[PDB]
């Protein structure tokens, strides 16, 4: 689907530092027991999050801080895991009288 | 995966209607515990099938009737879930003498 | 992901030959609970094999020996599962002062 | 039309095969009287079966098994005759209020 | 061939509305038994025509009106049929002296 | 199908005339009851000619004879007429061991 | 606009010929008092007929017949004289509640 | 020429609704006679304006009000007559010292 | 149609000037009751010219002259007025024996 | 330079043709001593005509006569003579204050 | 030139097997003293066959039969020689009157 | 190689007409034994000529008059034969000091 | 041939003005009898100049003064009259040792 | 025009060499007083040789012989002159009856 | 076919050279009677040479030495000549059960 | 061939880091005496390593630990150095019956 | 460099069958020490021959027989070991007076 | 690796010449036992100079004179050996903290 | 900018040769202190020629003579120094009132 | 280098009219010693003007007034000297630990 | 010219650091009095070196060590100075006997 990052400020080693992360769900159904991971090396420990279920169309945004910890080009890494990701979907427009 | 819907009817509100589903195994292995569920706003309360196993480069069909209760465009959502749909494949050709 | 599979000798009904699959981790996260498969119409008994947690961007390697049985052209079907791989990724490289 | 055959499983002399047809009516209209046929040199005497008349749009499967005979490269022709598939047909969409 | 459908009006239940099919015979001979069907779901009850043999190169139109039943968007669907279009033909052109 | 007509003398009115037609069968089954018809104003009153079931893959020729009655830019047809050109086809190859 | 002519047999000097107009009305507008004219060096004096209202969107077709007088290349003209054809249109689809 | 229109508002049935012509001159010469006229089924009984002379280079607009009476997909077609629209133009610029 | 003009010589206030105008006929009929106009800002009070029918495919010339007024970028407009330019026209070649 | 040639007729043996010469001289200054020459196998013995002294970027027309005397696929070629034609030319517009 | 082969069956060792060679003279001249011969590794001792004349512009098919010896892929090699065939030749279409 | 063919007059059935054929040598040896030949239907009873060695890279012409003898769309063929066309050749420039 | 012209100044009516022209022999051989003329509308009353032969791939220049006599956008024309360049010419290279 | 040059030997100083001219005629008609001639430095004193008419459409060939004086990269030219090669000419094909 | 030469060395007037002609059968079948002829002016009197029966798809390679005898750009030619290269062939490939 | 690198953590001075090296044989024979080396500035002292002979085909991991002495853009060089490396290698595929 | 290898024979398990191995030097200078390596899986024991040095450009071919020993697609796999293709190169003509 | 050659004078036989030899180090590493050679048929008997380790990234230049024996256009090949030229390498740029 | 040479005779040792050098000042404004040099290795002692200062637009020629010394493919340096060279330049046209 | 100017007004004879220059240093250093000129024909006796030495990648604008004295298009040509700007320069980024 | 820089090591601020400089004379005369300065701000004190005349076509290479003062991405700039690239050149090969 379509995730992204996006740093609030600058990342400096001790500095507080924050990402957002904007979904948007992809299918017209409703996505089930949300949950946000996020990980980096010197960045952040594994931070799990609850997230509401995702109406169909709908986008969510979320905030996450973190302070870096060590120097250096690194990784954020974002997921997002929910039982709706991994069914095959076919969708056709009924245009109903 | 290549999941196909198509109308073999006329949609109006409170007459009935027919979708015919078509889903063809892209891997040369078994589907197993296959469930399909069916489901649009204005359309179907959400449907759920059991589908028998499917062999490997298998096509299947379903057939699901549904009464509009709203009318307008409106979404139909098929959908299929499988253990084997979540894993990542590889395939070679080989030939045996 | 990038999962491949190569014959290291000629495949012969009785002979016994050898295959090697190579995957690449695409997520520069921990891949955990790795179970890879292997199966074919008459070359393998659906084999299943555990394999350790894949580090992010990490390749591994796996030799799996197999006697065909029946002749012609025949299908080899490597497998992998884990749970990080039904999940969406986003990643965003952090540049920290 | 949109005919298509697949084997679901491997060909040996002797050794029982499968093969699978797949028909979709690129008609809004009914294929009556429809009749398949299948054969091919070293694998199956004729074999004809009666369809169903296949409604507007509508996809049809059938499975049907043979036993090689002699061996290599080999054919096999499935047919479908009906007499909608002599006619030309045009076909317009019509919007009604 | 190129057969072709134009309403003449607009499409509305109940109202009378009135189509014109317009075919060109694409063979240089003479097509005989020519039947002329017209169907379509919640409009016209399937109607059959007979027109007229359609000389080499000639074409032909027909109207003819029908009153829709059920409205949204629905087909209209228009047929040909006559021997000489299950033919196969080649055609050279001969410069006489 | 690939039916093609050569003029194998000068077409001069009054003075005899020879074309050869060549067909060569697409399918790799037998195409039976095969009825040959050649035609063209001011050319040949239409002549029929019964064929020999042609076997799968084969080529025929056949050379008929005219007298040009009229001259100018004049067509000649030919055409060929078999059950099995009004059945749709579908071919595998099967590789049998 | 698109209008067509199609000679219906062989020109030879003396021996009658056919040729067909076919015209198709580009406007949604009825196309009032419809004059065709026919003329050609060697072929036809010039000839004129009075054709009814076309409606809008509406194909019509004439046949006319004519003697060759003079031999060789030689040109049919067809004209088709309206009010409506020299006005400048603009047509906007009004998709109505 | 370029004659284009758009409606002011919805369509609906019973309720006014407002559409705009606006036209460009084409010509650095002045259009006389000018007629502008507007039907459509459903839509509007032939309205016939008269505009005022559309000198060289000149846009104009106008405003034209009307009750659809019928609904769904229709058509307004508005027209322009002039005969300086029937004649054949040709332009050069002169630059005078 | 293909009107081109061309000055013979320059374009100076109070100087006499000329101008050639062109027109080759596009059809293969006679373009009867031809009427020429010139005009143009500063440069030539509307002249009308009455031409002689022009025959099929023919080129004709004619040379007018003035006296430019106003200085500057100015406009030469040409244009010819013929009944037979407003009808719409279909050729066909007929190869007579 | 562009010389064309149209007919402005059918072209028969013993029936009087005509045919149209049209040259626009490409260059801005005059052509002198312009002989204009007219031959063709089996078409008309040479014929040659004197032309006016052709002004800078002016075009001439001129009509000649001629009776075919052989039939088939024949030439006519026109030429045009002139000393300012074997001359090399080089132009500059020059924009005087 | 264009020579084709056809199998017209299975190619098995023992089993007897036929060809078809299908040839299209090029040339608008006679072909003469024209041999064919066949031959292939495991498959047809060289045959030698002597084909009639042929006529400018003609196809022959010829029909070869042969009992292949060894397995595996094989190559049959069609071969064709006639003294027109090591000329070098022009032709150019003459429109005689 | 690069034989070609030019009618030196018109084609009319009785009249006398004159082709030339010229070839240009493509290999820089001699071609010897060099045989020229023409036919054609309704044109030429095979004319046969010899021709001189031709040194290498050079052209020749040759002339030869025929009578048509039938009137229609005819071939002419003019063919060369030498013993160096039948020979495959292989060319390299040696810059020698 | 490539023949340019440059002005070297301002173009005024009244002020002297200077033209230089720059013509290069494309031949590899001399050019004889060169006479260049020099002309335009309300610029230079025709000069005619005597030029040196021209060996051959020699440039020339001239410069030729001129006082602009009326005003706005006019032509110069530059010509070149020599006998070889009414000559067809071929040239090859030759390599001698 | 089309003028071509070919050696036919190598190119020595004192050693005889040859070269080869090849004209083909692109007019239909003919082409009188037609000079050749050939230079070029280090290799042939100006040569001039007298040339028959050339008919329309007609290739004709000479071979001139000359000495190489010096020796390095040098130039011959050939030379083809004629007045009608200096006239601008306008060809149309007329099919007459 | 792809003959190819080199040399192996520098080519000067009396100094001993060698040149290698490689030459890959392109048929599947066996080319007899091969015979190898060398000539270049200023090169090699003309050699001619015996092959040895060439296999099918087999290469064979053959050094040949010469004395230049005249200074310059020099042609060396190349050939091969076999009864087998004037044949038509036509290869199918039989995949033997 | 292809040797890729990749780090399996950040690099910071003094912390310690790791690379993984993945070699894939190209070819398909056993790469002996395999050695690897690693270097890079302010990286890694040359490392040397032993690794097993490489069958066909077959791709190899390694893992190589250091720790980064000095900061900034820095290179990691690996490289592989085996026999077989240097030599020149043709591969054709035989099907063997 | 271009090593190529070709079957002179069908291969069978137990048949004697012949490979042709062909390499060009693409070095201007001799290739010395030259060792030609050849094996394959169940085709033949590595087996390793001597070459006479290469001389530059110089194209070798050698024949190898072999008995496969295992039926199936197998791999023969050519080597060609020298040092003077671990060099690199460097070319330059040098055109010497 | 990109090796360059030029020449620092004209090529004479007798007369002293200079080539110079410039060479970049493609590596990153240091390319050690560095020789050079450089040889060319009648220019310059082998040479083989010792070269300084090369670091990475550096070119090096070097002079040689030598004294053309033998004329025309001749090879002069320089070469380059080392046995890091024969190793396999992979570079990453890694970012250290 | 745009200088050229160009050969006015052959190039012999001992034998005088010109060549002209033909530049276009491509600056508005005049180029002063032009100083032209030419040299080449075997040809012409370094010469140097004062110019006199090109006005702007303006086009030079100048002819110099050398003989060359030394044999082979030579070059001829030709170059212009002048301070305007060494300037950048902006131009823009301004149109005055 | 880009050097740019704009009016910053209308130009006309007599009326001030103002110019701006602007100019961005293309180089990383410093241009000293900058003198820029302005000049044009009817325009601008030739104005010279210092400009502060101008840092790297540093951009100066300058304003110019002048009053036209001669009407028509002129040019006004600005340009810019220092000696930095007749030096051959080679930027690399260094990132520096 | 091309001028390229490239990094024999780190740059670390206080660590010493290696560019190499490489300099290829684009023009085949002597470049004279050539002078180098290197530059870059936190990188070097602007450095001048000596260069010996660098001989037409000839590379000359320099090393410069310097010691960075200041971190980040920082420019290196080299520079080349030289009357002779401030000339604009043209070259001709002359190719002499």
């Amino acid at each position: 689907s379509m995730l992204s990052l996006t740093l609030l400020g600058a990342a400096v080693v001790g500095q507080e530092c924050e990402v957002q992360i904007v979904f948007k769900n992809p299918l017209p159904v409703t996505l089930t027991n949300v949950v946000f991971r996020l990980e980096g090396s010197g960045l952040q420990r594994p931070k799990i999050l609850n997230v509401g279920d995702i109406g169909g169309n709908e986008t969510v945004t979320l905030r996450q801080s973190f302070v870096p910890v060590r120097p250096g080009p690194r990784q954020l890494i974002a997921s997002l895991d929910s039982p709706q990701l991994s069914q095959v979907h076919g969708v056709i427009q009924v245009d109903v009288a």
